[PDB]
């Protein structure tokens, strides 16, 4: 039929890749403003269209996985989530994996990683100095990786491997380069660092469940007693890979989202002092910050989800057209990759009015912009979207409390030297982004 319309200039070999690399929000900003819903570019040799606005929207997230393909687009992390583990298994064995993690972060474990979350938290603010200067970003990245690996990962990560654990880590994360996309299969000795850390955390993984079998409320746990539709169980490749996922699923984005919710109560003291007003409510009438965090914080719900709207740290979610999709009248050919993306759908008028302030009373019932499900997508949406939506939002409305009650904070640069840095995979505030803190 009628097919969507192409971005007209590029390079032959590298398609619209250096004006996607020079600014991604801008390029993804720019193809809705010149072609529409439904616009086509290139990045290398692949054809990427761009879907944006909710019918669009839905189009992606309501797609079956026999159309939309996830797995190409994850083919850099294989070798550090596993040969068979999700994205690299066929469908099936995919998503009954997915759904094993599903339990693991929501409802009733919640509860048991409250309390870590916050002694993890008061841990690190008794050992500080009364007052100083410090790395905004920096403190939110070592503290959501230090809860979501007690929590999710287990009391023995956290406490007896944690150093061995970190440099794990540090290794296999820098094994998640780039180039990777360009030439597949290069030699790189930080590869070679990231498997022999991949070895080991195997290693690691196969000792605790022996241990463990000898003798906890995490996710380690529930993929050790979950089993597939076949009596089968879970092999510790597929567990470590599993675990591995989930840890780097939650670490920058949950530290880049906790980071802005801050930041954007620092530049703005209405906010601020409403949701300080919030803790220091919820701390008389709940002694503690407590499991009263998950429930009565409409404020800071609302502040953290207009955070979410102006800085989503996932800003282009691609599945590849394995079967011929139409979206409004326009036909996107099998081979084709589809796009969703977030910061470009979240600052549509139509959708958001005045899109670039920000007003976190967007969300209040009266309102009720995030209602469409297929416009604020800052979590996904459809059969894919985030399993660890509540985990995420309870850590960043957590550590934002006890930070908030604990310690009084000034922005140490202007206020609006604070920008997103889109050329990071996962968008997270800017480099230098620096705090000052003074104990209440
Ligand atoms: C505010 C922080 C977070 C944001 C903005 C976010 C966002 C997203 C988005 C947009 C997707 C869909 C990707 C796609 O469509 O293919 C997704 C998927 C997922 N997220 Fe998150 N996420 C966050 C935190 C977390 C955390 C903390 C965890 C684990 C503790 C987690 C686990 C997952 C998993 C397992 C999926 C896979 C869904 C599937 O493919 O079936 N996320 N997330
Ligand atoms: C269930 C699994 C969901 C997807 C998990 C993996 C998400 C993407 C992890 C990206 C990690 C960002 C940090 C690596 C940045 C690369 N550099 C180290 C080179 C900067």
């Amino acid at each position: 039929s009628n097919t969507p319309p192409v971005k007209p200039g590029g390079l032959p070999l590298l398609g619209h890749i250096l004006e996607f690399g020079k600014n991604p929000h801008a390029f993804l900003m720019a193809l809705r403003h010149e072609f529409g819903d439904v616009a086509e570019f290139r990045m290398f040799h692949q054809r990427m269209v761009l879907l944006t606005g909710s019918q669009a929207s839905e189009a992606f997230y309501r797609a079956p996985d026999e159309v939309l393909d996830q797995g190409p687009a994850y083919r850099i992390m294989t070798p550090i989530f596993g040969r068979g583990v999700v994205f690299d298994a066929r469908i099936e064995r995919k998503n009954q994996q997915l759904q094993m993690l599903m339990p693991a972060l929501r409802d009733k474990p919640m509860r048991t990683y409250s309390e870590i979350i916050v002694a993890e938290v008061e841990a690190m603010l008794r050992d500080w100095k009364d007052a100083g200067t410090i790395d905004l970003l920096e403190l939110t990245k070592e503290l959501t990786i230090y809860t979501s690996s007690h929590c999710l990962l287990g009391a023995e990560f956290r406490h007896e491997l944690n150093t061995e654990f970190a440099g794990i880590y540090r290794d296999l994360e820098m094994g998640i380069q780039p180039i990777a996309y360009v030439f597949p299969n290069l030699p790189l000795p930080v590869f070679k660092r990231r498997d022999q850390a991949r070895v080991r955390l195997q290693e690691l993984v196969t000792q605790i469940m022996e241990r463990r079998a000898r003798s906890s409320t995490n996710v380690f746990q529930m993929l050790i007693d979950a089993s597939y539709d076949d009596g089968s169980k879970l092999t510790p490749h597929e567990i470590t890979g599993m675990l591995i996922a989930t840890i780097f699923a939650g670490h920058h984005t949950s530290s880049g989202t906790t980071a802005w919710v801050l930041i954007e109560l620092l530049r703005r003291p209405e906010y601020l002092r409403r949701v300080r007003a919030e803790i220091d409510a919820l701390f008389e009438t709940h002694g503690r910050v407590t499991f009263e965090s998950l429930r009565q914080m409409p404020q800071l719900e609302n502040v953290i989800k207009e955070v979410l709207r102006l800085h989503p740290p996932l800003i282009l979610l691609m599945r590849k057209v394995m079967k011929d999709f139409e979206v409004q009248g326009m036909r996107i050919e099998a081979g084709k990759f589809v796009c969703a993306a977030p910061s470009v759908t979240h600052r549509i008028p139509e959708l958001f009015p005045n899109p670039e302030l920000f007003d976190p009373d967007r969300y209040t019932p009266e309102r009720a912009e995030d209602k469409d499900l297929y416009g604020w997508q800052a979590f996904g949406g459809g059969r894919h979207k985030c399993s660890g939506n509540a985990f995420a939002m309870f850590q960043i409305k957590a550590i934002v409390c006890v930070l908030l009650r604990n310690y009084e904070f000034e922005l140490a640069a202007a206020p609006e030297s604070y920008r997103d840095d889109y050329r990071k995979m996962v968008v997270e505030p800017a480099s230098p982004c620096l705090i000052r803190y003074r104990r209440r």
